[PDB]
């Protein structure tokens, strides 16, 4: 909600409480989801500064407040910033900005990650350019300059990042995306490649010194309608674990492919249909495995732009003989939001 | 304070800065409260929005932020996300919320919980029914569906919490609420039972394989003054601790007793008086054993809606004997508030 | 930014998002600040009321949010609450608060605090009385109760915090500044001694059963200039840490001194000179040794109030050869802030 907007400066402070159940039976340990309480908070603020006429700066946080740990000493987990950032954007030139925010390649996999609940499941945190990471300083063109109406671009930078854990760290690399959009169209190319860290090699799952991460969508985005694509490949970036040996490490070679259909009904009801399935490859020891793979089924109801409330429900394709261990239950997810 | 009202959603963010300290002798260790600087602040937000005349949808989030911490590793010491649900409400069917919010048994212990400092001993935070525990859904209906003025009631579902605590844990529960309001008086029937997980079976005090709670309330509330009462009782739910061996577990059973009487001066001052007992029975081991015993005189002054300062004065009653360990010292609270 | 105002209350709701690079060479461990992404937000808010026209009350609490952490099990690292505290100013008789709040000795170092990025070295939190530091009531004259224009004076007093930790405690004491200001021209004199807690004397360096900090200001404040400078000792109050040995405790003596030059252009740019120099004395082991010693130049780049960048460049003069292990290796940081 916009709190404030004086003398060229306006303040959105926004936020959400979301009421939020996971279904899914025995203790979820094998379901695609989980189950039980998931219910959680956000805060953020975003700012916006007219220095000029040509030139905006800007500035972005957003927090992750979890509503189901108790006051004791589990309170805090979960809780998280998402996003950090500030940046200028100057006439036709682009913009400009650095901190905690997505990756180039979600420019990408974002077409798809429209789910009520899940999906998205390629667009993991602290993975390079598929998520929200840190330190990474981006630079976005619109329009071409403004000579070409539609045809977008973006180079980033992401910085080393070494930190205690093989999966949040990042060793440098860069990465881009080239998208274009005519009438409820849209067509996106995104890649990126980085160093790995040292730890990161260290581990038991993945071998090589850099990675890789390319992603193509599609989309029809009008009349109501939404339909979106996306297919993509990854190199020893991806996570994965095998249960059995509780060994980890990151997937040689991944193809992902995703899909969702979706209609807006003028009285609020968005019912949802998608497609999702992530596949390693050479996985040292298993061979191909299916990492993600289900069909879903959902609906969200808008009771106006502050309140909803929808279910979710993902139709695991994976098989209970799953080599990694991965979760072959369904899930069902209810949730109630209320957000400003 | 409302900081947002435009197209049926209003946003009230609110939030307050409490310094605070505690007085008592020793290490406080042996007191009743503590001893020392107990500085917090408080942050949240309610928002309200009519999606036509009859549906509201509403939510609300609250934070406790500790201002007694260092800058160092005990920075996050105390510090909880209080309150996040997401709810309903309709016409005068009812309204229906989901998240971390109050049990329903708080429903009554909510007479007596209204000392400066200090108070409510028995509205223990992921204890059940008696104080905010999380992933509960609570149906409440006013003025029994508009055909009888000053009577509500409520139904509550408790989903099952296993947190890798026996104190912040609970299995699946239903409990209830009935009360009527007349002319400045108001009494109140509460009640809850619940399964109890098997890492709260596997506890040292206490034996069953289920919980409850009851507590009935009694008030006047009108004319500048405010008295009121409480009594409950309570089956494995109430946690106790044996100073001695170190050991833990629940109560299995109390007789809860709680009186309040203040009166508001039309200048700002606001004596209190109370009186709190809480004894166990049957603690195994023990025997018959006082876990909260004493009287209480305070004082608030408002300098307005914003600003107030008081004393809180724990007269306790514990004696030294006491065989859980239970303090016996008194305590003294200062405090000065800022709110909005 | 003002977000609310009425009925004699306004609450101020404020925080910036900070995108922040070091750079240093190799792993910055021997560089004066490190090196890497150092992104961070600042969230807080102030209250004032108007309880009639002599009395006002006041509150404020200000958090710190890391933007350089990952999603996972470190998303906390370097979260905490900077400020909490709540007051009451009354006409020309003075201002009282209390909470975590910074020390009174910080009336002389605030003078020299403001460089882009560094500066404000011997400014140390839960420190006693240079920085911030929890539970101190602060009381504050201005103007001598009204009769002398420019004549401060503040006294303090800091009750005990026996933390986990030697560097985090304090035990009970006083502290006070005297300030007069004059055209531009302002003068500070501030002191305060406090009890070691038994922890901070059990460290391996530093002895005795007080600590002592005083430092003096002056400063130019005027037409566009800001010239400043500090001169402080210590006696058992800066903590050091001999890296080679690992260990751990409080300087015996210090002698500080900080200068400052900056020269705001009409344009947006404000350039900074400073040098610092911190150096301890009588060291159990080593004997005298630098703690920090450096010249600083840097610039900060305002586009309004709400958005500007820096560069701020320090350049060490400490040496390789250092005692304790101080690193003797520059840095440079570059940002870009949007706040309000
Ligand atoms: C506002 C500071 C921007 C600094 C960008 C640092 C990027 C680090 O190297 C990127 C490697 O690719
Ligand atoms: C908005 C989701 C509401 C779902 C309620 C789940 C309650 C779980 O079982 C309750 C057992 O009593
Ligand atoms: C609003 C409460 C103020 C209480 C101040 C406590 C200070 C403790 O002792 C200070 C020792 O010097």
């Amino acid at each position: 909600a916009e709190i404030y907007n004086k003398d060229g400066n306006k303040v959105d402070l926004y936020g959400k409480a979301v009421g939020l159940h996971y279904f899914s039976k025995g203790n979820g340990e094998n379901s695609y989801g989980g189950n039980g309480d998931m219910t959680y908070a956000r805060l953020g603020f975003k700012g916006e500064t007219q220095i000029n006429s040509d030139l905006t700066g800007y500035g972005q946080w957003e927090y992750n407040f979890q509503g189901n740990n108790s006051e004791g000493a589990d309170a805090q987990t979960g809780n998280k910033t998402r996003l950090a950032f500030a940046g200028l954007k100057y006439a036709d030139v682009g913009s400009f900005d650095y901190g905690r925010n997505y990756g180039v390649v979600y420019d990408a996999l974002g077409y798809t990650d429209m789910l009520p609940e899940f999906g998205g499941d390629t667009a993991y945190s602290d993975d390079f350019f598929v998520g929200r990471v840190g330190g990474v300083a981006t630079y976005r063109n619109s329009n071409f300059f403004g000579l070409v109406d539609g045809l977008n671009f973006a180079v980033q930078y992401l910085g080393k990042n070494e930190r205690d854990t093989a999966r949040r760290s990042n060793g440098d690399g860069v990465g881009g995306s080239i998208s274009y959009e005519y009438e409820g169209f849209g067509i996106v190319g995104a890649y990126g490649a980085a160093d790995r860290t040292n730890l990161q090699e260290a581990q038991p799952l993945g071998n090589g010194k850099k990675a890789e991460q390319w992603a193509t969508g599609l989309k029809y985005d009008a009349n109501n309608i939404y339909l979106a694509a996306n297919y993509g490949e990854t190199r020893n970036a991806t996570p994965i674990t095998n249960k059995f040996t509780n060994t980890s490490g990151f997937a040689n070679k991944t193809q992902d492919v995703l899909l969702v259909a979706q209609y807006q009904f003028d009285f609020g009801l968005r019912p949802s249909i998608a497609y999702t399935k992530s596949k390693a490859k050479d996985v040292e020891g298993i061979g191909d495995v299916d990492l993600v793979n289900y069909f879903e089924v959902g609906a969200t109801y808008y009771f106006n732009k502050n309140m909803s409330t929808y279910v979710d429900y993902i139709i695991n394709q994976i098989d209970s003989d799953n080599k990694l261990g991965v979760g072959s239950d369904d899930t069902v997810a209810v949730g109630i939001v209320y957000q400003f």
